[PDB]
């Protein structure tokens, strides 16, 4: 019925795939050491998951820090192809399903050519990384992003800018968000691009449109060739709308389990990570 996962890092290990660098004038060697630490921790996390009943993991965008930037100082695909092949082999042997979820700021439908350009470079890196890991059921999850007034044209720019992106499209799935795009709207975009829909339960509660959760899931599930994916989070009782609690509540778990039309892979999004259950 259900498989489970968590994103980016693991708290009990103190392992993370998401280290970056801030100091000025970075050197190739400083970047390589940070990438090495993120890669070693990805291995630690795959092995931990094999042992602890987790089949899913979202890799941090920073795994190879600044890999999509023009200034990235060496050929990361060449440097890491052998290591990524081995890590991908481990993930397949452990039956783990891998994903990435680019920043809020990756915005292929932006009216600004420089934002679109940065955004597509980040998606191409993410999709290339999943290919190098040999992540066949791998997913690259994306929001529909800003409206900028112009909400029909925004969705039009998004579809247009992505439709030629063959490698991105191999893994791309679209997600509803808490403010701008509900499941019904995202369904329409997903259809245009020929990709699946990931329902985020908390975003759906915050921004449901005219669909009950059970109906959202019933409509989104057939958009998958493989097992459908759902994102489960709980609203933090003290923070702004959409902020995740440290752990998912029994109530929200039970609400999803009741709503489910069939088997699903559930990505748990909580501050407690693997402790977020």
């Amino acid at each position: 019925m259900i498989r489970l996962g968590y994103p980016c890092e693991n708290l009990t290990l103190g392992a993370t795939t998401n280290r970056t660098l801030r100091l000025a004038h970075l050197t190739e060697e400083r970047v390589r050491e940070k990438a090495a630490e993120n890669l070693r921790d990805l291995e630690r996390i795959l092995r931990f998951n094999a042992d602890h009943g987790f089949a899913l993991f979202r890799i941090g965008q920073h795994l190879i820090p600044f890999a999509s930037h023009p200034l990235f100082p060496y050929d990361w695909e060449g440097a890491y192809e052998e290591e990524l092949a081995r890590l991908g082999a481990l993930a397949r042997a452990f039956g783990q399903r891998l994903s990435m979820h680019p920043g809020q700021y990756v915005n292929p439908g932006s009216p600004d050519p420089e934002v679109v350009e940065r955004s597509l470079a980040e998606l191409r890196y993410s999709a290339r990384l999943l290919s190098l890991l040999g992540a066949e059921d791998g997913v690259l999850v994306l929001h529909l992003g800003g409206a900028y007034g112009e909400k029909g044209k925004a969705l039009r720019r998004f579809v247009e800018n992505l439709r030629g992106e063959e490698e991105v499209l191999r893994y791309l799935a679209l997600e509803n968000d808490e403010r701008l795009w509900n499941v019904e709207e995202v369904l329409k975009a997903a259809e245009a691009l020929g990709v699946p829909v990931v329902v985020d339960t908390l975003h759906h509660a915050l921004n449901p449109g005219r669909l009950p959760l059970e109906e959202a899931l019933r409509l989104a599930f057939p958009t998958w060739r493989g097992r459908p994916k759902v994102h489960l989070a709980s609203q933090d009782p003290k923070k702004r709308p959409g902020a995740h609690a440290f752990r998912v509540t029994r109530e929200d778990w039970e609400r999803l389990l009741s709503a489910l039309p069939g088997p699903a892979d559930v990505m748990v999004e909580a501050k407690g990570k693997e402790q977020g259950l």
